[PDB]
């Protein structure tokens, strides 16, 4: 239905999927395209994934206490690829390396052949047949790749570092977004405004990862990958203290890994021979 020519006899067949899910929170945009190339060897499909991950922050009170309000967090966003098919090798994926950087854009790039490139998306690595760029923002967060073989890849962007009232604080500082004092009994009035978080706590994420797999010729006509986005959310408790003495200064407390892999999967069905991507099936 969309097919670009990309020059010696190759094409590209395009096709998207876009699922959203209310309970999770999470819209999987994914770009499927198959590279059809006579001069490589093995059949070649790159998943561009895009979509949103709300954060889900929300603010109550701890057991309903008077005095002990919580924030419930995303301390990590989670994205990942895998794939049951032995017939089924993943040869790339981007981000590759550990990265903190505000924001994330690189290229992989494809010459006829089987032949890939990672690079900066401001070019300077040559001409390419195809391309397909990744762009994202992660602020005061950081990339990596969690794990990664020939069926599986996985990344988490996880909070990093911060510029708090108190100065720098890392990812897992107790007192992380905690208020001074409360503003009303209100769970949200014990934690700081919107202001004073990042778009990744605030809001959520956007992810833009890209991942390519390669696929033996002629070994069988459907493969099934199924992609995972989500967060593991944090709890941060914070306590008011009355006292004639000492500091009234709100104390904060974290509960790391409080409700983890929090994830909407998607189980994708591709077919090599006709290009038609199904969905086969979601929590």
């Amino acid at each position: 239905n969309n097919i670009e020519n990309i020059g010696d006899g190759a094409e590209v067949v395009k096709r998207t999927e876009d699922t959203s899910s209310d309970k999770w929170g999470v819209t999987q945009n994914i770009q499927f395209d198959f590279v059809k190339d006579k001069k490589y060897n093995k059949d070649a499909l790159i998943l561009k994934m895009q979509g949103f991950i709300n954060s889900k922050t929300t603010y109550y009170n701890y057991k309903n206490t008077d005095h002990i309000k919580a924030m419930r967090w995303p301390f990590q966003y989670n994205i990942g690829l895998k794939t049951n098919d032995p017939n089924v090798d993943l040869i790339n994926y981007l981000p590759k390396n550990k990265i903190d950087s505000v924001n994330v854009s690189q290229t992989l790039g494809y010459n006829i052949g089987g032949n890939f490139n990672s690079g900066p998306s401001t070019g300077g690595n040559g001409s390419f047949n195809y391309s397909k760029t990744i762009s994202y923002n992660q602020q005061n967060y950081i990339s990596e790749v969690e794990h990664q073989n020939s069926k599986s890849v996985q990344w988490g962007i996880k909070a990093n570092s911060f510029i708090t009232s108190l100065g720098k604080m890392s990812g897992h500082d107790p007192n992380l977004f905690v208020g001074y004092k409360p503003y009303s009994q209100n769970p949200r009035d014990y934690f700081v405004p919107d202001n004073e978080l990042p778009p990744l706590v605030h809001s959520g994420f956007n992810p833009s990862f890209i991942a390519t797999v390669s696929h033996e010729k002629g070994s069988g006509d459907t493969s099934e990958f199924e992609i995972t986005y989500g967060r593991n959310m944090d709890v941060t408790h914070a306590t008011r203290r009355t006292t004639h003495y000492g500091n009234s200064a709100l104390e904060g407390s974290r509960i790391h890994n409080a409700f983890v892999n929090r994830n909407y999967t998607v189980k994708y069905e591709v077919n090599w021979k006709t290009h038609e991507i199904k969905v086969k099936g979601h929590n």
